[PDB]
C-alpha cells in the first residue's frame, strides 16, 4: 500500500547503490594489435584472443573466447599464435610444450618438447603378409611382400 | 554535499565482492576478506561461504582438478579422471562423465625399435619428427 513520506525521510524509504567502478581492464578497439591470450572488455564481458590479430579487423566472434580465470585451457595447435615458453598445446592429440618464445609459423618439431613411452602397435598384414610383432621384441616390421 | 538526490560516491573496487546471493559458476572469481578466491563447482544462491569450495587464487599457477559431476566446463578445459588426462570437446553442463564429450585421451607419442626386413626397409623410430618411412 502507498503510505506518505515526510520531508528528509527519503533515505529511509529508498536505498542507492555505489558509484560506477573503474574499467580497470582495457577496452577493445580496432586500432590495436593483439597477441595470443590478451584480455579485453567488450559489451560488459571479458574476452581473450586466439590468434595474432592485426589492427583493422572488426570484432569477429570466431577469434575471441570468453574469459574464466579459474579454468585451464589446452587449445589445439594453431599456425597464427605467438606462443610463450613452456606453453602447452595439442597436436594430433599429442601433448607438447614450446621451448622458447615462438613467433608465428607452421609446426616445427625441432622447437617443441615431447614425452615418450614405449607402446604396442596393432598389426595386420594384408598384401604385406607376415606383418607381426612390435618394437619391444625388436619385431615391428616382420612383414614381407605378398 | 548533502546531495541525497544522487547516489553516494563510494570507493572504487575492481574485483567482485563475495555474497550469499550471486550465483557462481566453476571458475568465477570473488574477493573475500581482502583475498581473492576461485570457485570449484556451480554454486546455487544462498549458500554460505563454505571453505570446502573456494580455492586461493594465484594467477601464475596451472591446475588440473579432478573431474566432478557438478561443474560447467568450457571447450578444451582439462580434467583428471582415473589418473588420465582429458580435454573437453565442447562446452558442457553439469553431469556424469562420458567418453562421448571428453577427448578420449591426450597422449604423448611412442618410440619403437625398427626391424629391417629382407624385402623392404623400415622407418626411423616413429618419433614425431622421424616418421616411420618404409621403402622397397
Amino acid at each position: 500500500v502507498l503510505r506518505p513520506v515526510l520531508v528528509g525521510g527519503l533515505p529511509g524509504c529508498v536505498n542507492l547503490p555505489s558509484n560506477d567502478d573503474c574499467q580497470c581492464w582495457p577496452l577493445w578497439s580496432s586500432d590495436n594489435a593483439y597477441s595470443f591470450g590478451d584480455v579485453v572488455q567488450q559489451g560488459g564481458v571479458l574476452y581473450t584472443a586466439n590468434r595474432d590479430i592485426p589492427p583493422g579487423t572488426p570484432f569477429l566472434a570466431g577469434d575471441w573466447t570468453v574469459y574464466t580465470p579459474g579454468a585451464t585451457l589446452v587449445p589445439p595447435h594453431r599456425e597464427d599464435a605467438s606462443y610463450q615458453q613452456y606453453q602447452a598445446v595439442n597436436f594430433n592429440d599429442k601433448l607438447y610444450t614450446a621451448r622458447t618464445d615462438l613467433p608465428p609459423g607452421p609446426f616445427d618439431p625441432a622447437n617443441w618438447q615431447e614425452i615418450s613411452v614405449e607402446g604396442l602397435v596393432e598389426v595386420a598384414d594384408s598384401s604385406t603378409i607376415d606383418f607381426s610383432g612390435d618394437g619391444s621384441a625388436s619385431d615391428p616390421l616382420t612383414a614381407a611382400v605378398k
